[PDB]
């Protein structure tokens, strides 16, 4: 339908664009944990790519590689770094490992790329969010509602946004709410979601619809509006993206079922908030609109289904999708 | 459909001849999981030819061995060290960490000295048991505190290790080679989780596992054709199901098959037709079902009682056996 | 006094997998030089293990990959772009009509469905001439007609840099040669025996050496492995069966030449383990071992009444050679 | 003597013609034992016994006779036509290279015969010319590029026999043998049209093959299955009245002949007595015996295309690949 194919990338890799201000815009990857290929191999590597438009090959420039002792389950570019290329690269991995990447000392090829490490966290690291107005705030999230916040000017000794949650679950996804800063929500496997307030250090509210038949694939919260947030569900007993006010605490504002089959991973445009993409396992990638539930278009995309989409921040008409069939697509919707 | 071809009254584990060899025998041995009325610990390993050509519903018994040992687990081996006219090795995993090899074309010529080796080098019950079929003098085996011990049947005295043993020890359920790359184990513990590891690296590459508090692990096979891909059975009746693994999204099932009404006790892939799986149940149905769609194909005809040692013939493609709870081993064809 | 270890029934371009690589793997691609004595129409990539410890003259065949093209020539280089496999490196394969092509031997060995990495048609003709530096293993040259040369980079193999502008008149390139102790000289021949050095740093032709005979086909070019500016060219031509030894620091003419076969050389292979060995191939059906610096015959290697085209020295096994042979087999030798 | 591939099959079998590249053995459901056709390529680079298995077509027919000629009417990349007999008479020509490909592969069909088609034979010289032979004296002449309306080579023998064999010449092409299985064989002359002379036996024969000297225009012999008189009959129609030499190696009755093209010194035999024998039949001596287990063969064939190379079907559902180096 909409757009086209610009690049494509052959890694079975954890994806992070460069910082809506840096020039060139760069895609981190880093080697996806959790997966092996025929080849059986664990070979991790971090690698940082050119994005590139004034070449019309599906090839980017490769611009650096570090060969990683780690393989990852997320992979973030926030745009502070505590001393050429903005930001820092925050790597969620396996065993509660805690990764902090220098991308310039990567681009330039030095040999200490590590800012720092930890791994106080129990199993995979799989939440891990930037906060918008206090840029040195990182929130992750593991195993046994473990949320850690680690301030990137004390990296040492992380906080937490209040006592965990009972019964211990896994944290599947965080967000740092996009209006007010000391808002954070953090989702379950099981589709309930927690919002925490920094101020009272304890949850102010949690909501949840099924949970009897939500897998949650996702958490992102309205780039404009401060209550408002969506919940993605990977089961193919409830494939939909639930809409929440939190004014409207007792079920979804709206609810949106677009797909044949669960919904793999969401974005949500901060550029044009009207813009959510969508990946399912009806092998679509789908843009629709919030706030009527309408399809606005399809991107073309092949059989393989995508576990991870994102927006990139310096040119909004372009995304990228990583696949499970190893590949990385950046797409425009012009 | 279904068609019964042979019929015998053994309560027994039992292991097809090598696809090689010509004829085809079915080796039996007395399970260590089912005693009768008479309660008779009594062991004997008698092989079966099986005579396609004769359309009676017996199989002729060619030999017969007085064994001291029961058995949770006995395998056929394509490959022996030193040649005989009957093909590979019986592996046999008895209770108190046995492993006892035999010679089959020993037993079939009918003397005394069958049995290349033994060794109680394991703790518990010998249940895992598999030959790698790259590498024919290979041979794994599991058994409790999550021991897995890699036999070589050139120099079988002192055993190798996939690489450190997990922790919390847990029993070894089942072991399978990888199909497709020779330096590729998958073991499975009683909770259903699966470990994958790297011979060739000595540690273990991935672990998968899906509703652990409800799953009772009772099979674990590789993909025929499909290196990344394996299932894994459950005897539970709260999941009575086949979890269709594929490792290039390990975090869940790609697909699970709930054909049963009650827990697997059996599976068998073939190797010739990855589009057919056959499941035991607790249901007292033998099904046979394509694991790439998760859709019955049909349901082998039987009685009440349950059948829990299906084992496909390496030799005649469409050919199977059943061991069923009333002490008998029946032979089936699909076509 | 070496003896055969292996045979296989394949008419290939053949390529040992890096030294570094555990086990030690041949690569096999049809030949597009060749016709099969069936006239055969299939066209496949074929990867043998070496297994010294059984005594079988049958290596144990890894992977076959159906393909779509023919190869003039095949290359195994120790270096691949993406980190994931076991097996290192990339098989660098040159084909008709201009096509270079890029495989994955860790994606093949798995047996995946698709093995290419990239593929471009940039040359004019038959890609006879490829070489991979050891200085820089991303570093490739090829050669095929009217001069062409381009060097890729397999990190970004987008797009190729020239030597320097294409040298006049424009002859097809029958070898190219990176040479063995400086990264940025190369070496290119025509089939004339026209021999020309570059200097990558100058992107200009450093010195043009030729034998001014009329009577050399060259079949082969190699650089001593020891000595930076020492280089031999082969000759298949029947009137001068040579191999000529050039010590660019001393042009005017060849130092030495060797004359040890009774017609054309084919194939030529310097071991750069033992540099004191260079193993020649002729139409005389004699594989040879000579010492290249004092043109003294070592060995003869027991063959039949075939011809050999390719012959190449095993990275990982010094010792071990194989042979690619007109009749369709190519044999796996040892010297000790 | 080596053995190098092995299929489980109970089937009629049929090797690719001589010009044809890879090498293929073609298989068919027996109707002599207790349904498909499927042909396999013989890997000879592969060192396991397993052979490689390209195509199985599922017929609604089981076969007395299955013959390879080296002439198809049609193009493809599969030389010749499979010529099946089966049972009732039927006679089913199969496109090869359309089976290889995966069509869905019947050139021609016809129920002209009565009763079992035990007898097929195609010229190696005029290579679109099929002889068959069913019950009652029956023997047609088909032609591969009219196939439609066959021919007869003459009238049909008084009393009416079975045709349990039948064999064109190997030097002169209008001339054709047909064997009964009381071993009385009958030599035709399509130029007349006629028979031209008769040969047989003591009434202890079982007629189990018939096949000329390769070399030789008027020898041939018979081969017989009977316990009674376990031999192979040499004849030269130079003396028609006795046979030139009797071939009596097996201790039971021979169940299958084949006479090597490439060297006519090379005559194959099967027995019941379990053992496939190599003899000259030019001297009765016994060259080679391949070693064997307790199992008859029924079938055994030279492969055209490798010489050194064999093919024999056994009773236990076996067809085996050998080797005579």
């Amino acid at each position: 339908f909409q757009g086209m194919k610009l690049k494509e990338v052959d890694r079975t890799a954890m994806q992070a664009w460069s910082p809506a201000q840096n020039h060139p815009i760069y895609l981190a990857t880093g080697t996806s944990a959790q997966q092996l290929d025929a080849t059986f191999s664990t070979n991790a590597s971090l690698e940082i790519f050119e994005l590139d438009l004034s070449d019309p090959s599906l090839d980017m420039k490769s611009c650096a590689t570090f060969s990683s002792s780690h393989r990852y389950h997320k992979l973030i570019w926030g745009p502070y770094k505590m001393d050429d290329v903005s930001g820092v690269l925050i790597a969620g991995g396996e065993n509660g490992n805690i990764i902090l990447y220098d991308p310039s000392k990567i681009i330039a090829g030095d040999k200490e790329v590590v800012i720092a490490q930890n791994d106080k966290h129990t199993g995979p690291v799989r939440a891990l969010d930037v906060n918008i107005f206090q840029t040195n705030l990182v929130a992750s999230g593991a195993n046994e509602s473990e949320i850690y916040i680690w301030d990137l000017n004390n990296f040492a000794t992380p906080m937490t946004p209040g006592a965990k949650t009972q019964p211990p679950e896994d944290i599947s996804c965080i967000a740092w709410n996009r209006q007010v800063q000391h808002i954070l929500a953090s989702a379950s496997p099981s589709g309930r979601a927690t919002v925490w307030d920094l101020r009272k250090n304890e949850p102010i509210i949690k909501v949840s619809d099924h949970s009897n038949r939500m897998h949650c694939s996702g958490l992102a919260w309205h780039p404009d509006v401060a209550t408002q947030m969506v919940l993605a569900s990977e089961d193919d007993r409830l494939p939909v993206i639930q809409m929440w006010d939190l004014r409207f605490a007792s079920s979804p504002l709206r609810v949106l079922e677009n797909h044949a089959r669960g919904i793999l991973a969401i974005a949500w445009s901060m550029a044009d908030p009207e813009l959510l993409l969508s990946c399912g396992k009806d092998a679509k990638i789908l843009c629709s609109n919030p706030n009527t539930g309408e399809v606005l278009y399809e991107l073309p995309t092949n059989t393989q289904w995508c576990f991870d989409i994102q927006w990139c921040p310096r040119n909004p008409a372009v995304l990228s999708a990583a696949s499970f069939d190893g590949r990385i697509s950046v797409y425009s919707i012009m």
